């Protein structure tokens, strides 16, 4: 129940991108109020969704607002990849 | 028709997190300072030209006056182009 979802690649102009979610430095640590991430994203299709987001480089938490939209034009409803806990990315 | 030249970009600043490339990026869309202030703690969509790629891309930055540093972006900005010479 203390699950963390690591934001990976963020497509340009995706719901995720408009919300300001940052590839590989941001982690979704909760909504603003008991549900997991995927059913939340599902159940807020077309509706704004508040999220609490930890960033590793700034080492700090912030509020972010996202509207999932399966019709944004690409894959999914957010247009990002997501990892469980932490995936280790090597900048090359 | 205005353009802003991105200069120095501090490590771990909102501009850095947005992926602003120092000295080669130019904000060419969506004054700029007012727009920054009015988006304190809020994502701002920018259209950015880079001079190595000769291509445009959408960037999203989230200014943060509290980022712990001067301003709320933590980059230097010039109007149009500032002719800096690395020496």
């Amino acid at each position: 129940s203390e699950q963390v979802w690591h934001v990976l690649d963020v497509e340009p102009s995706s719901p995720a991108a408009l919300a300001g979610l940052r590839p590989y430095t941001d982690y979704v640590v909760g909504s603003d109020q008991s549900e997991d991430f995927f059913t939340l994203i599902e159940s807020h299709e077309g509706k704004p969704l508040k999220l609490m987001v930890y960033n590793s480089k700034s080492d700090s938490c912030r509020e972010v607002t996202v509207t999932p939209n399966a019709a944004w034009g690409g894959e999914g409803s957010l247009g990002c990849g997501i990892g469980y806990g932490y995936l280790h990315r090597i900048p090359t």
